[PDB]
């Protein structure tokens, strides 16, 4: 009893979905949307968890925005209103009939019922944008890729650049991002974890294959504890090659240590490079500390169970596994 | 009840004026007692001797004393001054078991002196500035130490020492260094390539400091002996920078900085941990021998506590007293390996 609330904000087409997963995977069960409900529906359920994505609140549809001259990532084009009463309904119990939109039409769907789950995650481009739906969330998560990565893997996401022809959007790029960066960048500034992906500084990389991730984390919540390595509060550089762990071409290099983010007090833990052998990682996750695991090799075993998914070769897959299981100390901390 | 332990020889290269004592005082404080010079005998005599060691400073092997020398036209430093043969037989003659009559290098008259007998010590240490130079003598070592002060260090500490305040001479004379230093180039420093472990006092990256009075500290380790193994931090064959909390070890500017990792040691492989900058509260060090595995220590805070036994020393606020420290109880080590 007593409902769980996570905020996910991330961007379209940058990893947010694999994110997820590996989040309610640590739950067990992948959630799946509903059964006979809208095939294009939005949501997905499993017995522990419900993910219910942002767009759903949009108050206009594709040609109410182009009408208007506004984008889908303005605010004026959510009605927070209506995704505030909902958040809180499914909070206190309550369940919620919620409007569908339609990626593929464009249209706004009817609901759409939803009961209240024991984890509710909300993802999209504004869950900490309201300052009422903020204040409704017990944790809150932003995963930030740099323009560079980004748009790096924009122009290949797309179908290797089949379109539209050469490039030349890159200016899909240019109506989306001063949006963007009015809008939903801010709104890392107040996030509890924050994934940061950044250019690989150990090759040159046109591509994106090779990210420096860095694990921020803010100092001082009662909802969770920050991950460190080998001694909190200090300064660590540390490159593990190369028995041990098998590190091919580019190598890996760890860091850790205190940062400041937008003035507040966080802890930073980065990694650059790449993994070739997955086991070893337990090497890594044998001198990170506080990682909120439950058994030894956790933060091993889940990023076996999920070995085929994206990012499981760098930081990306390892730093969102340990922030799953932190979303798991969140609620346990509270239901008990 | 019979006998009988037989002797373990550890040798030390070092340039004088650059701390040979205090590597000596923190090397044989590990073993208990003071060692003392030879009641009785020579009133210069270079021994010192105490139930568990006995120092001898191979200047008590010059084949030719102060006017030689100046006659032959080279310095203490040369090969040519020294008598590798008697080294060989006498260090040879006190491994085994037997005793010799060893000269006496007078340093205050410049002449070589009737022989004292030394007899078979526990542990034999030879200590000076060709340790290691001639092979025969290298082997009959158990354990080979350098202390490699670099130039600038060298140079900014007899600029202290001696001229600019401290001492009395000029900044002109200060180039004595001129001379001596083609054959500390020539014939001193390469011996400590075949150094089992070598203490490198370098200047600092931290802070500017043209004194000497800041340092970066590195204990280079061979890798792959059955008679030591190198420390290491945190986690063994990785590269570490570390720069401890400072809530946890208290440090005004500069701070502190350890560094760890696989090196290279004249194509040789070896282990490196350094530490650059200076702690201002020495019982603190106990929060970084935490992250130090393979010291040789045999209970937990016995760096930290036999450089609190010697608190006094020169060195005790940096690198320098901590890996001195560090190198004396691997010499317990390999003792105890060889007699067990």
């Amino acid at each position: 009893d007593k409902t769980v609330v996570i905020g996910l904000a991330a961007d379209s087409g940058c990893g947010k979905s694999t994110f997820m997963r590996r989040m309610t995977s640590i739950f067990g069960g992948v959630p799946k949307p509903p059964a006979g409900g809208n095939p294009d529906s939005n949501t997905l359920i499993s017995d522990m968890t419900t993910v219910i994505c942002l767009d759903d609140y949009h108050c206009l549809d594709r040609n109410g925005r182009k009408v208007k001259g506004v984008t889908a990532l303005a605010p004026e084009a959510q009605n927070f209103d209506l995704m505030y009463n909902q958040v809180k309904a499914l909070k206190e119990g309550k369940s919620v009939d919620k409007p569908i939109y339609n990626h593929v039409s464009g249209l706004i769907d009817a609901p759409e019922k939803i009961e209240s789950p024991p984890i509710l995650v909300i993802e999209g481009l504004h869950p900490f944008y309201d300052k009422r739906v903020a204040e409704l969330l017990d944790f809150k998560i932003y995963l930030d890729i740099s323009d560079d990565i980004k748009f790096a893997w924009k122009i290949q996401r797309d179908m290797a650049e089949r379109g539209h022809s050469l490039e030349s959007i890159k200016s899909s790029i240019a109506a989306r991002k001063p949006d963007f960066d009015a809008y939903i960048d801010p709104q890392k500034k107040d996030a509890d974890m924050i994934i940061q992906v950044l250019p690989t500084q150990l090759v040159p990389d046109d591509k994106g294959q090779y990210l420096r991730v860095r694990l921020i984390m803010k100092e001082g919540s009662k909802m969770f504890d920050p991950v460190y390595l080998f001694d909190e509060g200090s300064t660590i550089s540390w490159i593990p090659c190369g028995r041990k762990l098998t590190c091919s071409f580019p190598g890996i290099k760890m860091f850790y240590g205190p940062d400041t983010w937008y003035g507040q007090e966080v802890s930073v833990l980065e990694m650059d490079g790449q993994f070739d052998k997955l086991e070893e990682l337990i090497y890594v996750e044998s001198h990170l500390s506080n990682t909120s695991a439950k058994f030894y090799g956790e933060i091993t075993q889940q990023m076996l169970k999920n070995s085929g998914f994206p990012g499981s070769n760098n930081g990306t897959g390892l730093f969102q596994t340990i922030v799953g299981l932190k979303v798991r100390e969140v609620y346990e901390r509270i239901v008990k």
